[PDB]
């Protein structure tokens, strides 16, 4: 169960699934019932999107050329549309007026979490301060269902990228696959390219200086066609100019705010290193939810870039708290280097980024640190800890000298000579240090039963309100 | 013989299974041949010039060009700094240049332009008659049966950038490239073009476009930017999607071709399909117009950029009105021909009537015998004594009649009847062309022709196709 199986066995799946938007009066039996026809179905599942909409993954990829063989093309008055054919499907009754199973009803899996408002109540109801953060961990990580969704929505810019580029495949990265995502989080997608005779044959194609020039035309004229051709595209928006070059799209069959870059072989790297840490000990996982979470309410994250800490940024320090402890709860990426081989020896654009996949080859931890702990303590040491003189290096998970001058300067572990945080200004800093202090003092200081008895806030629900 | 449409649906399949190579700079044909007919039968090939060998090679099935494909490698030059878009353009090199182990036979090259008018003005002095020289001017200047594969292919390659999300699109060549009036060198005018199971009504999501004019303009600059950036061979890509009729210029390097694609113009198709008929009605015809339109360009009538200058779109039409007020008549008249028409010849287009024969039979020929000698003259005189100050030129009726609007030189749109196809043209241009008609009438009437040969100077057509 390595993370590039996951991901193929995934896209695997996403290949032979559909979206139906559903009649108004809906009826599971008769509907599933009539797609069994077309062949078997391994999984579907319901969900709400200004209407009932239901995912279908057909056992085969045959029953959805099947299934397209008899499905039309609209027909108005002005009777101008695109049409580009896909998998997305639009299901009405012949005679409306003749059908009375009102009452099903049906299971609607959520795609979005519950807001803090009404959280807070359910970790005060709670017995300790570890429960609370799987509680936490429990309502906002991805279902099993959210997650067929985004790997779909990847195959559905894989199918229409394949207009031009048949050999495309559309990959997902970043927090939709390195299992620290949540509910609501945007899909961050990255666009991929992949002797008998007398005659070296090859194509006729337009040589330009660099990727960059490439990928900026690419991108360019899949935004254009996202915008005019594709259905449920929208909000498009071009930013080619960036590090890497991106464009961002809403999808609103599926909901997401989706991301589309190309071929950022080290992120995906990124991702699963991240996935590894998030597979090795489920308090990592736990713990991340919810600083993530207590960054949000204080204001120390926002959803537009600037001079914030950013979720990503704040999961590596997370991760080099946790390189610290005594024993250490995850192992560095050098000691993952060292247990690579060559399968796993990836070196990509002259920086080395092997590392093990096998989850076995890793030896479990000895440390049995309780959350109540954890949570605490990384208050205390962020709190603590001389940002002016120390910079987080998460390959040898020491502190080590800034090599450039920077408020917060955290390595990146495969573009050593980056830093992460760059963004990141001293008053953002400072912010961020007076909160974690303030968060330490509130959880030492407080009398949990006194404030369980007089149904107030303590744990976690204390510091996940603002001061 | 076969009908405008039937040939354009087969010369369009044609196009469909046909593909371009880049040869190796030491060419064997046989070796090359043989290779390729390893991925299918090939019905037809030639080889051109166009910075390299150049060939192009038509298979007899559509499959042959995916097999080919399947071992068709991406030349790898930085890593990925190529776009990396698949066509039907393929670079053919030798794996191990130092086995050549033939024979070197040269190589057939299809030409793709005409002769200057310098090396033509001796061949036609040495020539018989003035019909003859006009013959023999028609034959050096038409379209070959190559350079028409070359134009369909240009057209076909067009269509599969467009067909990404328009699967049921065409793209159609229209004007001089298929009217049998084309030259080798004229541009190609391209246009596109779009055309009970269960309890449950069943439809594709698709995204509504906007009205015709917005829509149009929206699809053609993306392709606009596609053929400029995905390639390969395109340049001097222009959008003018704000004309009447929204457009994109083009030029296309591997043909060799000037290009022009805009969108759903059905009667310049039905235009186009007109002059067809007339040009294979009779050979007299083309031999006309093609010596003509060459006068036109030696004494500076008409131009490459549009503006004041009668265009050769314009003086073809003059010609055919010419030719439909002969004695008997040479060609018949639009009207005629849509009293012929049937249902199937039926087609109406947005309020106007298109109607004609398709079929040729159904025409019943021409009693006029009049030699070319005679109709080359008495173009000249015609025009030089035409009153185009009273006149229009009506082809529908064949006949002179009076002008609806005040413009110079008037001539009646025979589809789109509420227009002037030569609105462009000035009294200036006007007077020049009636000018040098007249003069042109002087020198073929006063001018003795044995006299002239045995001087070695020019006669008749060489004549007045040198400038005054
Ligand atoms: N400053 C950065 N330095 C290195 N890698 C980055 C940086 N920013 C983003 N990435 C990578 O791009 C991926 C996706 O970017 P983001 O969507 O912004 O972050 P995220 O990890 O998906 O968390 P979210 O979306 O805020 S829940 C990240 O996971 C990284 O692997
Ligand atoms: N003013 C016009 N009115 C009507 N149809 C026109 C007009 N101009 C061009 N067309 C149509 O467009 C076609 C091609 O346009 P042009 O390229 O300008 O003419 P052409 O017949 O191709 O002659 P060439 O290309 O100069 S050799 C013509 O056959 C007409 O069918
Ligand atoms: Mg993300």
């Amino acid at each position: 169960k390595t993370f590039t199986e996951v991901q193929t066995e995934r896209l695997e799946q996403a290949d032979r699934s559909v979206l139906i938007k559903c009649p108004s009066k809906l009826n599971e039996k008769k509907l599933l019932q009539y797609l069994s026809s077309h062949g078997k179905i391994d999984n579907y599942f319901f969900f709400e999107n200004r209407g009932i909409h239901a995912l279908i993954e057909f056992s085969e990829k045959s029953s959805v050329a099947s299934l397209q063989a008899v499905t039309g093309i609209p027909k108005a008055a002005e009777h101008h549309v695109v049409p580009y054919k896909s998998r997305l499907f639009t299901f009405t009754l012949k005679n409306p007026g003749s059908q009375a199973a009102e009452e099903r009803p049906v299971k609607i899996s959520p795609q979005s979490h519950i807001p803090v408002n009404e959280l807070i109540p359910k970790l005060c109801h709670a017995d300790s301060i570890s429960s609370q953060m799987y509680i936490l961990l429990n309502e906002y990580q991805l279902t099993e269902e959210n997650i067929k969704l985004r790997y779909l929505a990847c195959s559905l810019v894989r199918d229409f990228a394949r207009a031009y580029f048949p050999d495309s495949t559309v990959k997902p990265f970043g927090s939709s696959v390195n299992t620290f995502g949540k509910l609501g989080c945007d899909v961050d997608m990255f666009l991929d390219f992949h002797k008998k005779g007398p005659f070296e044959m090859e194509y006729q194609m337009k040589r330009l200086p660099s990727e960059r020039l490439a990928t900026q035309k690419i991108l360019s004229i899949i935004g254009d066609c996202l915008d005019n051709f594709g259905p449920g595209y929208s909000s498009v928006q071009k930013i080619l100019n960036a590090r890497c070059p991106l464009v961002k799209f809403s999808h609103q069959p599926t909901g997401f705010q989706c991301d589309l870059s190309v071929s950022n072989s080290i992120a995906i790297r990124c991702s699963e290193l991240l996935y590894i840490y998030g597979c090795l000990d489920p308090r990592v996982r736990a713990l991340v939810f919810s600083l993530r979470c207590w960054a949000r309410v204080h204001g120390l994250t926002n959803s537009v870039p600037g001079t914030w800490i950013t979720n990503f940024s704040l999961t590596m320090m997370i991760m080099f708290f946790l390189q610290k402890r005594s024993p250490p709860i995850i192992p560095t990426l050098d000691q993952l280097k060292e247990l690579a081989d060559e399968k796993d020896k990836h070196v990509i654009g002259g920086y080395d980024c092997s590392f093990v996949s096998d989850l076995s080859k890793i030896k479990p931890t000895k440390n049995t640190e309780t959350l109540d702990e954890l949570l605490c303590d990384f208050f205390q040491y962020f709190g603590n800890f001389d940002f002016r003189k120390n910079s987080l290096n998460l390959r040898k998970g020491k502190e080590v000298n800034k090599p450039e001058s920077s408020p917060l300067y955290i390595w990146n572990p495969f573009e050593q000579d980056l830093n992460i945080s760059k963004n990141v200004n001293q008053p953002q800093l400072e912010k961020f240090v007076a909160m974690a202090r303030e968060s330490a003092w509130i959880l030492q200081k407080e009398d949990k039963t006194q404030q369980m008895i007089n149904k107030e806030p303590w744990g976690l629900a204390a510091v996940l309100i603002p001061f």
